[PDB]
């Protein structure tokens, strides 16, 4: 065994820098190749992947901003002296937001360059058997070999072919840099990011409008999405709903130009147009899977998702090759777990680890203006796995007391949690609408992975004044029928 | 043949829950409530001292210091809201109160329409099942119930000095002072103490903290000592080992002008100096010596005051309950009264065997830098495992929130104690960041299912959410490894 690299990773995101990092605690001669193929109008960015620069944090971040607005808002009823001229500056927070990237891409770039991990800025590509060819940025391209091989390129947002689409619109990717204020904008799709996005775009004080196609948040608990949506529309994000775009046409140009959309119905032969300053994709995203050359070492991928089949080790076919993040098939598209697969994946393969990633009831939240965390089954799951009547529903609304004096939103925030009698009542689904979502939910989401059953919750001593606390006293049942509007 | 089937004494978190559950199930109840003035005159309504005097009035400020901090952050995120932006003292308190007259009212409508008698008056035990109760004009008035539940909490304690209780205030007027409190000086460490220092200093006065030993007296003194560094970095100056010998007026108006002399603790040192207010937050002392209960017979801890009682909330005397902070070697906190008064009331009208849990009550103090916690502190984890039997997981995390406003990174703190003689059991749960009770509840459910150290790994946190710090613990402290650098 003589080969260049002990290891070579592909991508140099959420899942391959884990990887990286880990791998060479342990010596392991390591090597990650990171390339950013621009957007169709252009945009590119720096090492870290799709969270560090066009996902979570630069979301989070801007999702901030909008809250801190809504915190200018308050301040007054709590004696403050601040008036309504509080008007926003899309670059001035965009500078800080770039800014901050800035420096995660040299923090993560000097991780690995004092970790002993080499970093090349080149697109890896598959020739043959331990064989990977990495054509640089321009152009020059040169070939490694390595005993072992980490696949973690994840994926780019998705395009609707329709015409106009990639000269006039923007995803996600465009969205964290726009030189300038987005304007009127449009939002095509339902998804957590349309959602998360076309709030904070709202909450930034801009017209903002979401075209859905069928349904909101499809995956996630009906009942749940609902209410984000509702929570959304009270507050001025307008929905168009079962619509979808079938042509973009420039009417006029210029930073927010004039775009003219066109779409229609899906039910009906109906049709509309509308018009606005920009137009973001947020319909998906697909694989970065076809265009790596696993022909030339023989890895099997559903081709009709992308997605790559992988053994509950994050092992492909072919036994030098594993994968890890995004690019998986029926796992979890998500940065936290693909740090575990990463970092416990390199703790197998150097460190004698039996451990294995556990992709169970992984926790999420969801940063719309009114913040869903969840954890476990949904509603309409739980039933559909233990029988109707066999789970009992228990749910409240609560007023975060920080709202009191500010005097809005009332019964607006609900919390619901849904066991399984079959089995002692245990928390299978936890569910909540609220602020601060995440910080709510993490430790939950730790009861689960210990059987967290509806006794224990109930012995559970609530910390007051807490949102969380609704929790741990909640009695009123859906099969009840009981009214909790109070 | 008795007037009532439970008379209550004391109408605050345990009495009102009591009442409310009790009465639930056709039973004839009555609550007694009386709020005796406050030495310069201060008394309110109904809801005890958390709805009053405590929780609910000191959260809210403490929510008027953290949306002052949030007028800061805006400006970094693209806010035009000039920085230094003046608070108002009279308007906020004028808005708490309201919502606290909402809230007396409120219990009010609630006793009511669940058929419980209210009787503002002071209750006070005569003889056997024989209750005297001293309405507010002194008219008294006799009634007899088969059983009697005391819950009349405490009231701040003085130190005895004088001066101390013709110019100080403590807890019971500080929420509604008339006039803004200006340049003051706190006397004591408690979490009352600090928390309260904590938001005036964080609307914007001069505050100083007068210690007669250590911080938070009970509590991880690790913990202690980095919201005591916190805040001292902030402002508020802290005077060790000095007591308030004596405190003289040295001119009198809204914001007086008092001089206090205060001496060492260690040499025969004296100090003073002028403060426009000064707070005695020293401890409070249990409202059982003047209510008669030698006409009936309860014995009580004649040193402490508190009352001991059985795990069921049972005194020496067959048919007397009591609840709450009174109680003795339990945990004095709103949600506990709460749990205890519901508990004991469907134990003896609903035939429940349920006990109320006094372990692992999680718990959350309100300082600038919120600290939550839930389980043994450290030292106690040693003091019965043995220093060689616990793990110390810790490490610092910087919210999200803080990157562009840019400040206070390695300042919040977290860490869990594990028992290696038991699974490395999570015995200790603490941290120190924003939204730390949100943080906190979660995982003490997970205590309360026994949380080891494995599963806590096995568990994906949520990105990018402040929470997520503890499903990734890995550097202890006898690994002697710095983690002072992030
Ligand atoms: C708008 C948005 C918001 C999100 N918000 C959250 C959130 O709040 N919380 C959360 O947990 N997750 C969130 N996610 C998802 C999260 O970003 C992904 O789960 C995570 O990035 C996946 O890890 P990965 O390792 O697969 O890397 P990326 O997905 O980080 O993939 C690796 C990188 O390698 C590049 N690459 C591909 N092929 C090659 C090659 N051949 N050579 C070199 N480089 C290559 C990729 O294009 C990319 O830059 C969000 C995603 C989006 C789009
Ligand atoms: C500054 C401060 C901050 C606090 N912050 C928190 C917090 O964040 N979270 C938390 O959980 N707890 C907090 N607490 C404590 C919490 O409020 C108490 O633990 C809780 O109120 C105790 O419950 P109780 O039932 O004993 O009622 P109170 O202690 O509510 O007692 C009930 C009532 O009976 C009255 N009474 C007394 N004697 C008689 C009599 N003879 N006849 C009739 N009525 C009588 C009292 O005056 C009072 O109105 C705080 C306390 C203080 C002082
Ligand atoms: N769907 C699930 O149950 C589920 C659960 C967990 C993980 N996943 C992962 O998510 C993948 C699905 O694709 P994805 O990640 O790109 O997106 P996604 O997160 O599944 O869905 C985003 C949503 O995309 C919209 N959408 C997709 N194509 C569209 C189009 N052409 N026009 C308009 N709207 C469109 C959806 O419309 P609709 O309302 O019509 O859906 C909806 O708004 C799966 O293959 C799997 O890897 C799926
Ligand atoms: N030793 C005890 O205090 C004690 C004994 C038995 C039971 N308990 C339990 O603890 C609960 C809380 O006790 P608590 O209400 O007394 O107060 P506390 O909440 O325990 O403590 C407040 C803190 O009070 C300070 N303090 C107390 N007396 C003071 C004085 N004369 N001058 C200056 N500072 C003073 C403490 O200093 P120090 O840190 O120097 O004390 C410290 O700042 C009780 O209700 C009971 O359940 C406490």
């Amino acid at each position: 065994k003589s080969y260049d690299y002990d290891l070579i990773i592909i991508g140099g995101g959420s899942g391959g820098l884990a990887a990286a990092k880990e791998a060479a605690q342990y010596g392991k001669k390591v090597m990650v190749l990171d390339f950013v193929t621009p957007t169709p109008l252009g945009t590119r960015w720096g090492l870290g992947g799709t969270c560090v620069n066009v996902g979570c944090i630069p979301k989070k971040l801007m999702h901030q901003a909008a809250l801190l607005g809504q915190a200018l808002q308050d301040s007054r009823n709590y004696g403050w002296k601040v008036e309504e001229t509080v008007k926003h500056d899309w670059d001035r927070m965009i500078e800080a937001v770039q800014n901050h990237i800035g420096s995660l891409n040299w923090g993560y770039r000097v991780a690995l360059r004092e970790k002993k991990v080499v970093y090349e800025n080149a697109y890896g590509q598959f020739i043959g058997p331990h064989r990977i060819k990495a054509t640089n940025n321009k152009g020059k391209e040169k070939i490694y070999s390595a005993e072992r091989f980490l696949i973690a390129t994840g994926e780019r947002p998705r395009y609707l072919g329709i015409p106009g689409d990639k000269e006039y619109c923007i995803s996600s990717d465009d969205l964290f840099s726009l030189p300038y204020c987005p304007g009127k904008t449009l939002v095509v799709g339902a998804s957590y990011v349309a959602l998360e996005c076309a709030g904070f775009l709202a909450g930034i004080g801009l017209d903002v409008t979401v075209m859905v196609r069928s349904i909101l948040l499809r995956g996630f608990d009906q009942d749940m999405a609902n209410k984000i949506g509702e929570h959304m529309e009270e507050h001025g994000i307008k929905f168009i709903r079962q619509f979808v775009p079938i042509k973009v046409e420039q009417i006029e140009a210029g930073t927010p130009g004039r775009l003219r959309v066109v779409a229609q119905s899906t039910n009906s032969e109906e049709i509309i147009e509308g018009e606005y300053n920009t137009v973001m994709l947020a319909i998906g995203r697909d694989a970065c899977t076809r265009k790596i050359g696993l022909e030339t070492v023989g890895v099997k991928i559903n081709e009709k998702t992308g997605k790559i089949p992988v053994t509950d080790e994050e092992q492909t076919n072919v036994p030098y090759i594993y994968a890890i993040g995004d690019i998986l098939e029926d796992k979890v598209e998500l940065t936290p777990v693909a740090i575990q697969a990463g970092r416990l994946l390199a703790q197998r393969l150097y460190a004698g680890s039996t451990v294995k990633c556990d992709y169970e009831n992984v926790p999420t939240t969801v940063f719309t203006p009114l913040e869903y965390g969840a954890c476990g089954l949904s509603e309409e799951k739980a039933v559909e796995k233990f029988g109707e009547e066999n789970i009992e529903v228990y749910h409240s609304y609560f007023w975060p007391l920080e709202w009191t004096i500010p005097s809005r939103d009332n019964n607006k925030c609900y919390a619901k949690i849904i066991c399984n009698t079959k089995d002692n009542e245990r928390v299978v689904g936890f569910h909540v609408l609220g602020p601060n979502a995440g910080e709510v939910t993490q430790g939950f989401a730790a009861a689960l992975k210990c059987g967290l059953t509806k006794k224990q919750l109930d012995s559970t001593i609530g910390i007051h004044p807490v949102c969380a606390e609704v929790f741990t006293t909640l009695s009123v049942t859906k099969r009840s029928g009981a009214s909790i509007l109070q």
